[PDB]
């Protein structure tokens, strides 16, 4: 199953991301279940918002919110929930939510999948609008769900993103 | 063309709404052009948000923002931009934006189109979530567009909605 | 507007069909308004059914149900409501509904648009499943709408279809 | 795999439903294969009909038609085939088909996923149109498939639905 | 109708493009009819190809193929056939087809619609992949339609694109 | 998982095909991963092309390109990536690509799923356009990916298709 997908071929520079939610999709917040590897409906989000990129996680990692580390993956066409994409980290939106520190990595498709993103080396190379849209999404998408909240702490670079990937991997390792 | 569509068969209780944007659609903000009756792209909205209902206007009306009065129309399936739907007003979100007072009517499909909405007589009969989603949309959808802004002033009932329809009609009449 | 589209380049063998409803679409029953040429929502259909083909009419014709003659147009991909397709009649489903005799022509895309349908010369060349699906649709799609009903009278050939096209044209002519 | 999903967290009041067919989808009748847990095409349905709700089953149950008990799940947006949704039973359409007694449960998203359905406590709280659409679907969707048929026996309440869930669970247990 | 849309607010730098075909759509080749302003199906294209950008024309212009000058418009989300978008020319693919010289302009959404494309000043600023995809599309999309063909002659810059816009306008003027 | 799906119920006449890419979809080239059974993004294809049929493979087979044998499956509606369809082989497009001989089987839905394809007994019964579209797709879809290429060698009949299925099965058996 997806439970057996490696974190990556050469972490943290070469990772696999398991997709749960496509970019620009209906507000169904799917999460993979750790036990079964199945896609569960976590919730129907209450705001009229969509994820600006495909959204998922790195397998065999653990954030402080008790889930694998979260990843946004821009692509030319939305991905299928439950599919896996090889990518390269380029930046990270630091943020905290009701479940703990909960960073949002941005990783682009690996050069082997496409040349489209090769030019995006670091966080400054991401379009300013996309970055603004992502921060605005995480700032507001929980606005109508009581007991759910976010404190966005800011954008950081590809090396901070890599550091977060290592830490999350090591954390799933030693817990 | 759509330029020749009546405001309604018996205003303000029985109106026609010209749809510009479907519910739950991509963030393309279409507006009908007054001159040609064609659907123009006003803009690509910058936030990752969607209209909670189909969105358009009552022909032969004028708001203080210099456009025909705006209407949200809930339906079971999204409508085609440029189509026209017979409806019944049930409530209004009072609000102001950078172009003037700019109320958002809510009108449901007429009984003749469907029985689904007959039970919605007044604003209190609208689902609380939908109303919350609409106010949250108008509060935030201009957050990333400089020089565009909104002050949401609150929900009011079917009679206030009807009053607004009359006023907007009379205004297109005497300007 | 669509109000000015000819019935066809050489009726009844070479016709234009104005599309109102795409094949396999949501159950929104659009009808063009004769006055304005705009697409109106006639109703939200109540059964969980879809049109097996794109559905519309021949302009400048009149059936006994007081509307232009109805046409089903099979295509490889669903058409846009309000678009126009050049076609060739191949058969007709005779039927009556609450508004009068109300035949359903089947016309395929003209050879100039595609070679795909050239082999369909007459009604027997239509797939048996499609014909069965169309009759079953018209038999049941009004089952949950009181005061709406259908009596399906059977399939007839391309020459009967042509005769119906002529009659409907002549009727719009002399009324 | 989906083969390992529990019937529920607290049956019969708190269940999981494995979705096979989304609401308002193309007429591809997917069924999960018991052996592999994969989604198989059972058939391409022959009528021009769609499921009024998402459709699937409760894992680790068995109906008299030799399959897990069937469930319809209304949601605001169609679900992905192969996804799992936590729900609450509210009613049941009793019916028989060519494979045995084959009830159709209706279960709404659990409060934890959404508040939208909390107000639906029992079968009378379901919209009359949706219930009519579901009965009409099961009455007719097999009309063009020889050797497939249905006898719809009627709507019953949340306690009958719960009783059916218990019986189906116990049956998978003791066979 | 769309027949009355200006070529632009300040040609050739500020133009309007009437869209006939969305980006990444089914292979239905719609063309606006000059007489009626309606969207007609020109043909169902025979290759398994899609337009890499939204496709349409500048009103009140004339190419040597006897149609208004053709335009590709990249956008973040596909546009509706029959809609109009304000844009800025940035490049041109020179090519000839069976109907005459038939250049393909590329024009991006005007800054007023979006800031996304402001950075694209000239043809070299267009992504190399998109340009390659467009040339490959026009080279092959007529491969399976006998009597239809293309000779692609190459990419040229924003000033050549502007020159072509002027010439096409002047040609509709003096014929 | 899909790793455990049989090659078929009675090879080579009665096979199962695991679908990776739907017909007429976005150009995301998914491949099932042999290790995990998960759907991976192999690449984002560079040409503006789509698969004319659903595309996938026969499990427990091996081609000379080191992957299971490839299959195109025409259906009335596109299939879900990761779903499985029972089918009957009717023809084969012989071709070679950069990874080895790499035939493309065509197999239609089994009679048990639908009667629609029963009339297609052999390769000559496939529509000429579909066959032309498939050959044109494989001839050009790698045109913009350096180091990827195809030599299409021609269409052959249902018995050649069956022979290829046997050979590929036996090859996965003895390697
Ligand atoms: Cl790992
Ligand atoms: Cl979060
Ligand atoms: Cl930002
Ligand atoms: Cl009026
Ligand atoms: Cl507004
Ligand atoms: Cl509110
Ligand atoms: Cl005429
Ligand atoms: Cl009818
Ligand atoms: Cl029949
Ligand atoms: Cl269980
Ligand atoms: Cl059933
Ligand atoms: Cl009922
Ligand atoms: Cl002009
Ligand atoms: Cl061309
Ligand atoms: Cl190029
Ligand atoms: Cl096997
Ligand atoms: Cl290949
Ligand atoms: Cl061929
Ligand atoms: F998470
Ligand atoms: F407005
Ligand atoms: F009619
Ligand atoms: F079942
Ligand atoms: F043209
Ligand atoms: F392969
Ligand atoms: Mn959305
Ligand atoms: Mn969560
Ligand atoms: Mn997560
Ligand atoms: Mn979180
Ligand atoms: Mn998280
Ligand atoms: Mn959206
Ligand atoms: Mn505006
Ligand atoms: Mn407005
Ligand atoms: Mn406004
Ligand atoms: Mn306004
Ligand atoms: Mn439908
Ligand atoms: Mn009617
Ligand atoms: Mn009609
Ligand atoms: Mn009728
Ligand atoms: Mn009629
Ligand atoms: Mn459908
Ligand atoms: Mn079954
Ligand atoms: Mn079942
Ligand atoms: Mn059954
Ligand atoms: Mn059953
Ligand atoms: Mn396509
Ligand atoms: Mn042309
Ligand atoms: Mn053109
Ligand atoms: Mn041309
Ligand atoms: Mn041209
Ligand atoms: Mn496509
Ligand atoms: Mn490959
Ligand atoms: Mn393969
Ligand atoms: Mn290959
Ligand atoms: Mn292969
Ligand atoms: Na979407
Ligand atoms: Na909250
Ligand atoms: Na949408
Ligand atoms: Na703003
Ligand atoms: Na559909
Ligand atoms: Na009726
Ligand atoms: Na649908
Ligand atoms: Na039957
Ligand atoms: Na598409
Ligand atoms: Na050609
Ligand atoms: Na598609
Ligand atoms: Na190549």
């Amino acid at each position: 199953s997806l439970l057996n997908v490696p974190a990556g071929k050469d972490l943290p520079e070469d990772i696999y991301v398991v997709i749960e939610i496509p970019a620009n999709a209906d507000p169904i917040k799917y999460e993979i279940d750790k036990e079964s590897g199945a896609l569960f409906v976590d919730r129907f989000m209450s705001t009229a918002m969509f994820y600006p990129c495909n959204y998922g996680y790195i397998n065999h990692t653990l954030s402080l919110d008790g889930d694998p580390v979260d990843v946004l993956v821009p692509t030319p066409y939305p991905l299928q929930p439950g599919s896996v994409t090889r990518c390269r980290p380029v930046g990270v939106l630091k943020m905290t939510d009701e479940a703990g520190e909960d960073a949002k990595l941005v990783a682009v498709p690996h050069s082997k999948l496409s040349k489209e993103y090769d030019h995006i080396k670091d966080v400054n190379d991401l379009p300013e609008l996309l970055k603004a849209q992502i921060a605005h999404f995480f700032e507001h998408y929980k606005d109508l769900e009581k007991g759910k909240w976010v404190k966005v702490e800011g954008w950081e670079n590809a090396e901070a993103a890599k550091a977060e990937i290592v830490a999350s991997f090591e954390r799933a390792k030693n817990k």
